[PDB]
């Protein structure tokens, strides 16, 4: 027989590792692998589908190679499976010769400041996956009618949210956003994002392309005060590192230049959000400036110098980073959000593993999942042999089909590759004739209704 892996997840972690495994089967004498993999959407792909911008199509096309992944006659996919609902770990354990959880990173992380829960005060998570039509996002529902948005975060992620927030709508509407957002975002009722970081320019996580693109943006200007670079130096960025002495570049290009009219991208360093405030919804933020300091820890902090201004504000998203969720059966790190592991193997586990942004914490581009996952399969198979060579191996039976009618009971709604694949037709047989790649079916009904058909 085979050895049977399940795994839990369907993004970039997920897919490198079911291509991982099999590609140990093809190359290894007397070693057979079958995959199932396990998602709670119905749709494959994870943040590749939900999470990259939907004016960054080139980005997802990493999709096909996980299409011809999921050609192979080993691998089944069932969709719409909760891992901790419709299952729980320790029945696939017990199903499984392995199994991997790739689930990335659910939930937001929290600023925990007063005012942070008042409507209009949302994590990048929610705007993110409510304008990429993920269906657990539908109702997040932002009001965008006020004219500034403020930002808190300096990675990526704020970028994306910014640049969602003033692209042209004409512009968005040829794209995979969703009908939701591109309604919603169509009065161009945003004039200014304010992005707001902690830190300073040389502790900023973005990365050099994505803020190049930003000068791209018809119709927007980004404004950085030139005091916002002062005491920033090229010596300093270069010591930082490469990205860090490129990123500095584009900075002080964008601060070279000075307009009414235009809607706005604004940076501001060295800054935190203290309070939130207003009656029943976000009206304006509390901001701190900060110094940095060396910590001993080999870095800089941001220390509050105290000092408080106040900015009206309508829309406050924090993009502080994404977090890991507790998975029902499996240990968990409150503090990093991640699952603890040694070398991929879950702490307490002989047969149960972690890959990408779970493992990790939520941090790295789509192709840092990739080494990753490899690490992960080589102890995973590794410790498969040493089972065989010591009769420790599961006994199993037809066990493919077993473990199938099991899924069925459990979750008769599943969806198979066929009726994903189904789903993915219609989807861009909806966008095509309009310019758009696809237009997402943006609840679970909806996906349902063509996936189940
Ligand atoms: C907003 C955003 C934009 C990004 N844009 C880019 C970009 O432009 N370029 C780039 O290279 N990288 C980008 N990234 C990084 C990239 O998304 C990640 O590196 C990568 O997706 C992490 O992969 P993962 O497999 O760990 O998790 P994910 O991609 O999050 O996949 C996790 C999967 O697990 C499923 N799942 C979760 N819990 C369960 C459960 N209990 N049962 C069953 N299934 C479950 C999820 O539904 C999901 O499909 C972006 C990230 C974010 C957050
Ligand atoms: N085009 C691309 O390549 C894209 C890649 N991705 C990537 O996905 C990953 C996730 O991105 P993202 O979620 O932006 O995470 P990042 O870790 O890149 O950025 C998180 C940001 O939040 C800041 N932060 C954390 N806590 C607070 C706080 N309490 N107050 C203020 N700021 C805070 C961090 O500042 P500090 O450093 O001070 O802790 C940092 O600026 C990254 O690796 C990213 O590059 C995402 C989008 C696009």
């Amino acid at each position: 027989r085979p050895y049977y892996i399940a795994i839990v997840g369907s993004g970039p972690s997920a897919f490198f590792a079911a291509a991982s495994l099999l590609k140990a089967a093809d190359t290894t004498e007397d070693l057979d692998m079958a995959v199932d993999m396990l998602e709670m959407l119905p749709t494959p792909w994870g943040l590749v589908r939900s999470g990259v911008a939907p004016d960054h199509p080139k980005i997802k096309s990493i999709s096909k190679q996980f299409e011809k992944t999921a050609e192979d006659p080993r691998f089944r996919f069932f969709g719409n499976v909760v891992v901790g609902e419709h299952v729980q770990p320790g029945e696939l354990s017990e199903r499984y010769d392995a199994v991997i959880y790739a689930v990335g990173a659910q939930s937001d992380r929290m600023l925990n400041i007063p005012g942070e829960d008042l409507p209009g005060s949302i994590a990048a998570v929610d705007f993110v996956g409510w304008y990429n039509a993920h269906p657990h996002f539908e109702q997040v529902s932002p009001d965008l009618s006020g004219a500034r948005a403020v930002v808190i975060g300096n990675g990526n992620v704020a970028l994306d949210v910014a640049r969602i927030l003033l692209t042209d709508p004409d512009v968005l509407a040829r794209t995979d956003i969703a009908d939701h957002a591109l309604e919603s975002l169509r009065p161009r009722g945003i004039q200014e994002v304010v992005i707001v970081g902690r830190r300073g320019p040389l502790q900023a996580a973005f990365t050099t392309l994505e803020l190049r693109e930003l000068a791209d943006l018809d119709g927007v200007d980004v404004v950085i005060d030139p005091a916002e670079l002062d005491g920033i130096t090229d010596e300093d960025a270069a010591a930082v590192g490469k990205v860090c002495k490129q990123n500095i570049k584009v900075l002080r290009g964008y601060a070279d230049r000075e307009r009414p009219g235009h809607r706005r991208m604004v940076f501001r360093f060295l800054t935190s959000p203290i309070e939130i405030k207003g009656k029943r919804k976000v009206e304006r933020i509390v901001l701190g400036r900060n110094e940095l300091v060396s910590d001993g820890s080999g870095r800089v902090a941001a220390k509050d110098t105290g000092e408080r201004e106040e900015l009206p504000a309508q829309l406050v998203v924090r993009s502080v980073g994404y977090r890991g969720v507790p998975t029902p059966g499996l240990p968990f790190d409150d503090q990093s959000g991640t699952i603890p592991n040694v070398g991929g193997r879950i702490n307490g586990s002989p047969n149960e593993y972690v890959v990408g942004w779970i493992k990790r914490g939520p941090t790295g581009v789509i192709g840092t999942n990739k080494k990753d996952a490899q690490d992960t399969v080589d102890t995973l198979i590794k410790n498969l042999g040493n089972a065989k060579e010591g009769a420790e191996c599961k006994s199993f039976p037809d066990h493919a089909d077993q473990v199938a009618d099991w899924l069925a009971a459990r979750q008769p709604k599943l969806v198979t590759s066929a009726h994903w694949q189904v789903i993915d037709a219609f989807e861009r047989a909806a966008g095509e004739p309009h310019g758009r790649p696809r237009v997402k079916l943006a609840s679970l009904a909806e996906l349902l209704r063509i996936g189940l058909g």
